């Protein structure tokens, strides 16, 4: 029994280890190890392909979904292995396992800063900051900073910085671009805290520092087709990995 796995590249969750003839051959990462834990225990083999648009998946004008979620809806893949945020929107078109990673937001800073939190970052302007355009972080700051019900001045000030020149000045098109901008410029990059911790830990110049708060009731899960016969056993195994302390060994392999 061979499963077809769709993924989205995101260090250190899913990283392409080897390319042959212009296509990835081997994948590694925390999400890959969780997949390898499921495959060996439940007794299935798999093959992995990257989502063509490199997107996670969001609803479109016409109802259809794009990205990884779209690949599962159109049944072009059986399961999705990535840092895919569990949302009610997505739970309506694909089946999610239980959470295997906690959602977290953080900021990447040049070595030698006073910034301790996202709160601090919002209260200064000397270090410009931003994220990836139209990403999760971006859309959250935009929503909170434009919501008349919200009166947390942090999201209002952050959106003011992020949306300078309609977002062309302080944002980037890829996370790699944001990281290099911190490395070689005066900039702070807001992203998933777990990603940024991996980046900081592994930078050859050790030029980064990172702070971030985790977010409860938010996290990443494995996705499957709607009405998949594999969800329940997938979710059970994830619990088992958690109780046995196997998940904390995987997390320590990538976040020592
Ligand atoms: O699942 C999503 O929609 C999604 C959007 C992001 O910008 C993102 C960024 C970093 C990580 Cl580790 C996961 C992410 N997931
Ligand atoms: O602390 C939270 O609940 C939280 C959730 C987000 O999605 C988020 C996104 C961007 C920024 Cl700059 C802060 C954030 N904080
Ligand atoms: O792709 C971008 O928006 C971008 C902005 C920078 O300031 C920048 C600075 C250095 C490097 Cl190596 C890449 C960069 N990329
Ligand atoms: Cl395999």
């Amino acid at each position: 029994v061979v499963l077809r796995v769709v993924t989205v590249l995101e260090e250190p969750f899913v990283m392409v280890s080897e390319n042959v003839l212009g296509k990835p051959k081997k994948y590694q990462g925390f999400s890959i190890d969780v997949l390898d834990a499921l495959s060996n225990y439940l007794g299935f083999n798999y093959e992995i392909y990257v989502a063509p648009d490199h997107k996670y998946g969001s609803p479109q004008e016409d109802g259809t979904w794009n990205g990884l979620v779209g690949e599962l809806v159109f049944k072009r893949a059986d399961i999705g292995i990535s840092a895919l945020t569990i949302t009610p929107d997505r739970e309506n078109v694909v089946d999610f396992t239980t959470r295997y990673m906690d959602y977290s937001v953080g900021v990447l800073l040049r070595r030698g800063t006073s910034i301790q939190s996202l709160q601090d970052l919002s209260k200064q302007t000397d270090i410009p900051y931003g994220t990836v355009l139209d990403s999760a972080v971006y859309q959250h700051v935009r929503m909170k900073g434009l919501n008349p019900f919200e009166r947390d001045s942090m999201y209002s000030q952050m959106w003011r910085m992020i949306n300078r020149s309609n977002g062309s000045e302080n944002n980037v098109l890829e996370s790699q671009a944001g990281i290099q901008k911190v490395k070689y410029g005066n900039y702070a990059f807001v992203w998933d805290a777990a990603v940024l911790e991996y980046v900081a830990i592994n930078d050859p110049d050790c030029s980064f520092y990172t702070v971030g708060n985790t977010v409860a009731d938010r996290g990443y899960g494995i996705a499957l087709q709607h009405g998949s016969p594999y969800r329940d056993v997938f979710s059970q195994r994830i619990l088992e990995l958690q109780q046995s302390g196997d998940m904390d060994i995987l997390k320590h392999k990538w976040w020592p």
